[PDB]
């Protein structure tokens, strides 16, 4: 009813790897800037997938410990085959804005973050049944603010 689990971390595959533009904000001219801080949802989705013809019985628990986590969570993720095959972590990404737009100056705030997909083999055993599943991590980094100044 409960599997022993080993992630072949050294076999990790690097899927998508992108720096994503999240937003841009512009103002022109001292005057005070629109927001002092922006707040952003940040997620990491963890997935387990099994071969279509697997012998793993429906209901089996697969407990693994991911590499990329949020909020300093350390506890294992518990997937259940055929019920709970995905799990999403949510944290609050707080980003400080520039306070002032300076005189004779147009400022541009560029907000970016990294987003990766990685996958790895998971060796699964329930009793005499062995399987190699695939673990998939959909990750987002913290946001970076680039301040760009023009004399207009």
């Amino acid at each position: 009813m409960s599997a022993s689990v080993t992630v072949l971390w050294d076999k990790e595959i690097e899927g998508s790897n992108e720096v994503v533009k999240v937003d841009e904000m512009v103002a022109s001219n001292k005057v005070e800037f629109y927001l002092k801080e922006r707040h952003f949802d940040r997620t990491i989705t963890h997935n387990i997938t099994l071969p279509r013809a697997t012998e793993v019985p429906i209901g089996t628990e697969i407990q693994l410990e991911p590499k990329h986590r949020l909020n300093g969570n350390t506890e294992p993720i518990t997937f259940t085959y055929g019920s709970l095959e995905s799990y999403t972590e949510l944290s609050e990404d707080k980003v400080t804005m520039p306070e002032f737009v300076e005189p004779k100056t147009k400022l541009i705030v560029i907000l970016t973050r990294n987003e990766n997909i990685t996958s790895a083999p998971v060796e699964i055993s329930v009793g005499d049944i062995k399987e190699t599943a695939t673990y998939i991590c959909q990750s987002q980094s913290g946001i970076n603010a680039e301040v760009n100044t023009e004399p207009l």
